């Protein structure tokens, strides 16, 4: 299950605190974004395992180099110009870097967190012992990563075709001490590269035969984006399909869209797997037990079947879960790989001349995927939204009681279509605008960063997106219960004043079927208004039993008397609510969250905080990680 | 590897002769490209493995209808209306058909039959799964309209594939009732109303019982069985693909190195490994990698260490479209071998029980697609230019007289407009998706749209693999054609050297001169002065005069280059008409070119043959269109491991 | 205004009889559409006005070739290859030609009438006097085009229109290769072909061969009758725009003057709006109906309708841009060299990119037409939003099997979203082509094709939209009389039965405000609308006010003895008024009248799609323009 | 929105003063002499109604569209100076015969 391999990438990724760089130990994605995003997360660069093959490589090269062997980028010219020969060695290595400083910040810069990420591949690559770089300039690499020292970075510059060129020079700048490279130092300091060596203890480096190709020959940065991408891919859609559950509970819906046979006979792994996750989380919830209480009630006049964004969530999650899941081992591949040129088989004593292609076409899919998450929870948003298709919510999901005055969500469910039009725009490919490059050396190039980004800047939206569904779908769980108690409330009122006015048993009973039979939120908002559907019932009902006894005084008691109590023990119980099925649900752990670790409340006109406070708290806990804590406890048992 | 299991769909696309429908037995794309495309292929319903099922399943939805139970879609409305209830059963599913037969005929645009009839074999499968409703009868008439090459006409536009193609298959159920203004065809010319057709193959016009309408139009058929056929072709081209950088690699002196097994061991995305592996079989003994390595041992250090990326690069290129590519068609498989209806009958149980992956992975192969052709766009373009073409001459004109000869540029201008259309179709359809059918369709898979596209994508990339299987043979015969005129200049220098009586310095020099310069620089008029031969030759004079300085040498240098522009151009003509009317036969590839050369008939392009480029790439193109172009890929690859 | 200028360009594709091809005259894109779909449309080539100019620079040409003048394409290769000199005038010309027959038949090609339009253009081209081409080869297009002769011609290959314009050229010099349709049915080799017009093979001159192949031709041609069907298509959505306020019950208002003034698309859209809604027989049944619970019902109409001006301005402004954009190229020399025989020399440019941005543009623009029409259709089949409409405007009056137009409510998503996927530019995917001498392209070509389809989805989409809206008007006509059969039923039943003036008066309220289409299906069920209505009055009035009580079940009594049989009858005779009065009359009445259909019903047997082909065909073929312009007649 | 609140003195609303300087929206009134407005008829619509972000980046990307383009085509005759090309393209008879303005 696609969901115990999410579990344990979530366990990963907070409880690692070494991350091991040995060539034989993996990096996972989870890996890649625990040192980009946990400070307190080291690299161990392990001697005993890979010291003697990085040593060997280095030496042959730097060997067969001074022997004046034809070897590309160690003794010819770069891409394009490979038939110029040197025995310039350093100065050939020195000129590659001095061609490649070539981006340009704008008022912009690849950030922090992924430079460091790219460090990391850059030096796990080195690894494999193919690169030829010494021992001693991954020492320094290790060291810079673990003291927080790392180049700032231009955003763009790279179309990832043997390497990020460009943005990986930044990274060679700071190692041969060029001035004009600035490093931060941590989150406030910014100094000279030679400055930054000085401070951790290091020395500038001379570069060697190879070193500078090594060091910008591969595709560690978009590597690196691709790998945050794709640890946070994973989680929000973990938490996109756990939402659905929660979705079906607070609009009514029916379960049954999730029986394992329905997918049995439709067998896509992603189908099968999100439907039985939906089935388990819905098992025997007391939300479904409402669900199926109203549905009783003119049976014959409600709908047989949800509407799509519920009912074929688990369809169209299948495609989505198999998307990412595969991306996920794409990119974990080329984080446990030597990507540059030329390769060093020492043992063979041969330099192999080959070659970001797989990273480029995988953010492409994942990012149409993300998009359909998007999709998905723009209409499953949309419908909870409109009473018509709510099964019973007030539109917006406002409170009121007084509506004209309470816009409720209206606000968040603009939000809602703008992001997901900005996704779908941003869902069209990148990697179909190859242009040939590098004097038309670089006739195809994968553009994985440019995409990788745009990934990234996919899934920012999706988190604003399950941000605002999770705020809306706790103010419907509140609506809901506030519901069940009012519907009590005026059921109890009815019952009483029809003893005390004495009207006959029939009377009874066909006021007290309105009172459980009328939405609630239908006349909430004026419960003794005689055009509003409670009172117009109940005098449907009136007339009902009138002509059936045929063969009054105490109707108009009745419908006095109303008017006296109904109101203000209405208001009693909303009142007493402002300051229940939720604690038998699986999603008691979301609401809890929402509610007490982030101290919100049922949103309405008397609760001064806005949208955009509550469903900030909602965001920062979702981008910094906070989420996971409800969403395991949500999910524990499964197996 | 990827390869057996494209070499085993073939063989299965031209080894079937009948098709096993039976609920348990797994239809592939081979299976369903081979129902479209071969007549002779039948579809076989086997009764004893699920008829009975499928009879359980029928009585126990009209026993439930009739005892007036509440079940989606049989004793309600449907889709947005599914609040409303009848005990009109038969009505209830004749108003759904009459409601969905709502498309029009454009102008003629409709789904082609071997989409329609592959529609029909796979509702036909997914009946045979019992959970329908539907009446076996239903099933047997459906198994003879396809035996029979009777179709209806569906219009090209109208689903969205959310639960179904709810507007096409009405067309299959509207033949299957005789609706009158349901026109179907049998076979290529004839097109009659549907009670006509159905006579005209023994069969009468159904009365719809419960359930039946919805079962007939409730699943992604028609997004499917276009998948299918695209996945088969995506398969198949991909196999092509991957073999022609092959050749490509041969004919533009290529370095082999490129698909050494360790680039990849320490890189191994499962379609670099494989492609790269292939690949490297490909070239192991070829004696153009001979002819390129020697090549390269000329001029060495005034040559590339490299080649360019798009030879270089391939296998990494390839890996990510050869995975989507085999992913997909996983993807489509399993939704061919599947129960597509709603509701599903659970007869044992006692109970109802009430098109998306076909959509994105369509998408995500219509990208693949484009990537392959801008694959196949940048090795045309190397292969056109004379700067990156390794001794080619620009455009692959055979000349001599260049300047009434620009060989294969209309093809490389056609190319470039090709690799344009194909990038622009790859942009994803699955990103539109619109609010639909009151609101209750809010999402949808739009599938059988994406499948569309990826149909048209692949339709081009066809273009570009003929294209550059032309220009490949193209340039195989003027690599061969070097080759001997490099044989008949050296000859020539060689012998007019012993005739004018030079010293073995002068012959040295003047020798090397004849090996080291490209031909196809100086054929157009090999003793101009101003061209390279003769430049070289000139060069080396002045050098061997001052070298062996410590007259008469002046005499027989000059006798020389009179003897040389007497003899040397009637020479090099002569082999040249000798080759319009060798090393492609120890090469992998000899099954490509006989093929392109001696089957279809072609010759190397030239202002002296008459034949236009149209009327090369054509044969190719219509060979790779109906799958004769599988021949030579299996000779070509027999004994791949 | 825009309106004027369309009515101008139909008036123009319907009258022109000749297209006078002479070097000053303009085309207009409804010339060549004209030339393109009427056959008897002829092309004068008139001699007296440019055969002069057109030999002078044929002459200039063949002589500057001879004394060895350096000459792009004339004494040098073509493109990437012009360091290339010749002597081989003809052979050069011919070598150009048969290396550019290139294209594939696929299962496939340009339409005859795109191939025809090409033909027109590159004549045209010719007649200003700058190609060095001879007069005998124009009197030879002329002659090809005005006896229905056209070649074969590929689908793809140009990046824009070397390759399809070769076939042009193959065709007059006879290439055997080289298939020619002649009218609808023949299909013989060029030579075959011009034997059969009493012409014989040229042989390709001087410049000829590149002459012929080096311009726009064919991107023109299909950008000019895409352009042509743009504004036609254009004027017909925001006339309809019209009718959907009618049978919606919008408000008016939404076009008021003052609102608007200024986008000039947005003043223009709105001023014809204003005026086909002035006098509405229809505005005033939505007048009347908001009057009714006027603080319970929306005071805005929502965006589809509200916000139409202002949607369509930036779409009337794209397409008449595009349009003046394309006339350009159509006049114009597009050929390199210029041969500028007046200064004795040669100029060497590059006369399309302002064709292929401008297809762009207007695919967007018509993406655009298309959501509007979408969102309109939409909330035209949703009860919640059609303010009394029924779903899927399904008549039943049994719901339970009629469906309505819900398979083209379905279609119309289907339709939207092909149509949002097509709008994705092509100019974005420039290739460095042509040895990389064509490192910049227009692919206009390839533009104006994408544009096409678009448009062909925009047809099927307002011949649905044209076809719900008969629907609605037949809706809102038996809305009408239904509601008056209830009032009389109710009130002479109440009199029957001795009723009050009290309880008559609130009887009759019930039956004037509640939506006699939320109780069709079973008037006198005790659960549905109209007796809940009047359940609740009854009660209103007992309290407010014994023997009534039997008065009152008398009146429950002979109301399910009375109503349904009468309600019955008006819809009966309905199947077997007010749009009389509307500027819509003349749409209606085709559809209804002319093209011979009827309300939709589980009764009326042909499907949805036999009736909306028929609104498609005569959207197709141009038909749709009658109804057009005479409900447009007297706008100034 | 954000724009009003600002105007009504909304704690939530952070304001911008310079470029240093970032306060509570009522302290951002209270320095330069303005009090919070309490929001009358129609006010509230009125601020938020219009499509005056949208049109203020629009805005400068106009004049910048306009500026850029003036120095590509500008560039375009530099590009011709160093490429060694033939000023002849620009000759205005080629482009009189094909009028695109």
């Amino acid at each position: 299950s696609h969901v115990k391999d999410i579990l344990g990438l979530i366990n990963a990724f907070n409880e690692v605190k070494k991350i091991t760089v040995d060539g034989t130990t993996p990096i996972t994605v989870a890996h890649v974004a625990a040192l980009a995003r946990r400070h307190d997360v080291k690299v161990a660069l392990e001697a005993e395992q890979c010291r003697a093959r990085v040593e060997t490589c280095s030496s042959w090269v730097q060997r067969k180099a001074e022997d004046g062997a034809d070897i590309y980028g160690v003794t010819t010219g770069f891409g394009a110009c490979s038939s110029r020969r040197t025995n310039r060695l350093s100065e050939l290595q020195e000129s590659l870097i001095r061609c490649l400083l070539a981006g340009v910040f704008t008022k912009d810069e690849l950030p922090a967190t992924a430079t460091r990420s790219a460090m990391l591949l850059r030096l796990n690559s080195f690894t494999y012992g193919c690169s030829g770089i010494r021992w001693e300039v991954m020492e320094a690499l290790e060291k810079l990563l673990n003291s927080n020292v790392s180049p700032k970075v231009p955003l763009r510059g790279s179309v990832s075709a043997s390497g990020d060129l460009i943005p990986l020079a930044y990274i060679a700048g700071l190692l041969i001490g060029k001035p004009s490279v600035i490093a931060r130092i941590g989150d406030d300091v910014e100094v000279p590269a030679p400055e930054a060596l000085s401070r951790v203890g290091l020395r500038p480096f001379k570069l060697q035969a190879k070193e500078g190709l090594a060091l910008v020959n591969g595709t560690s940065f978009a590597t690196a984006v691709a790998s945050t991408v794709m640890y946070d891919a994973n989680v929000l859609l973990l938490l996109v399909e756990t939402l659905c559950g929660m979705f079906c509970e607070v609009i009514f819906g029916r379960e049954e869209f999730a029986h394992p046979l329905i997918h049995k006979v439709k067998p896509h792994p992603g189908q099968i797997e999100s439907a039985e996750l939906l089935e388990w989380l819905l098992r025997s919830s007391p939300f479904q037990e409402l669900s199926r209480e109203y549905y009783s009630i003119d049976k014959l006049k409600k709908p047989k079947q949800d509407r799509a964004a519920l009912r074929s969530s688990p369809q169209w999650l299948a495609p989505l879960v198999q998307t990412i899941r595969d991306a996920t081992t794409t990119v974990e591949t080329e984080v446990n790989s030597a990507n540059d040129n030329p390769i060093i088989d020492h043992a063979n004593d041969r330099a192999l001349h080959g070659a970001g292609s797989a990273v480029g076409f995988y953010m492409d899919y994942v990012r149409i995927a993300v998009a359909g998450l998007g999709k998905l929870l723009f209409a499953q948003f949309t419908e909870l939204m409109i009473e018509y298709y709510s099964n019973g919510l007030p539109g917006n999901l406002s409170l009121g009681p007084d509506l004209s005055v309470d816009y409720g969500l209206k606000g968040l469910d603009i939000a809602m279509a703008a992001y997901s039009s900005e996704l779908q725009y941003l869902a069209n490919p990148v990697t179909t605008h190859v242009h040939s490059a590098e004097q038309h050396n670089q006739d195809i190039n994968s553009l994985a960063l440019i995409s990788a980004r745009k990934t990234e800047e996919a899934l920012d939206i999706l988190k604003l997106m399950i941000a605002s569904h999770l705020t809306a779908m706790c103010q419907a769980v509140d609506l809901r219960q506030l519901e069940e108690a009012l519907v009590k409330v005026v059921e109890n009122v009815v019952s009483t004043l029809a003893d005390e006015c004495g009207l006959p048993n029939d009377t009874k009973a066909r006021l007290l079927y309105v009172a459980k039979a009328v939405p609630v939120y239908t006349y909430l908002e004026s419960p003794c208004d005689p055009t509003l559907p409670l009172l117009l019932g109940l005098k449907q009902s009136c007339f009902d039993t009138i002509l059936a006894l045929h063969k009054v005084d105490r109707l108009a008691e009745f419908e006095k008397r109303l008017s006296d109590r109904l109101e203000n023990e209405m208001t009693a119980v909303r009142v007493l609510y402002e300051k229940v099925r939720i604690q038998g649900s699986k999603f008691l752990p979301f609401y809890r969250f929402v509610r007490e670790e982030l101290d919100t409340g049922v949103m309405s006109a008397r609760r001064e905080q806005t949208p955009q406070e509550d469903v900030q708290k909602v965001f920062d806990a979702i981008a910094d990680g906070r989420i996971t804590v409800p969403l395991l406890h949500c999910l524990q048992g499964f197996l």
